[PDB]
């Protein structure tokens, strides 16, 4: 029952629930769902690094409590 964080710039702290075998797809569909922004429209990243829509969370070492940061496109 995992949680993850996403900051969008202005520093809105949106809560999703994930499992480590979620794509990154699946993760905009969720953040689509609460905040309304078309998942083409989304650009994720983590650790510095933009994460690719076909990859995993796991695929990226992303854990409970991680924070994603949201910005548009
Ligand atoms: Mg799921
Ligand atoms: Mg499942
Ligand atoms: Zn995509």
């Amino acid at each position: 029952s995992m949680q993850i964080f996403v900051k969008t710039l202005t520093g809105k702290t949106i809560t999703l629930e994930v499992e480590p075998s979620d794509t990154i797809e699946n993760v905009k569909a969720k953040i689509q769902d609460k905040e309304g922004i078309p998942p083409d429209q989304q650009r994720l990243i983590f650790a510095g690094k933009q994460l690719e829509d076909g990859r995993t969370l796991s695929d990226y070492n992303i854990q409970k409590e991680s924070t994603l940061h949201l910005v548009l496109r």
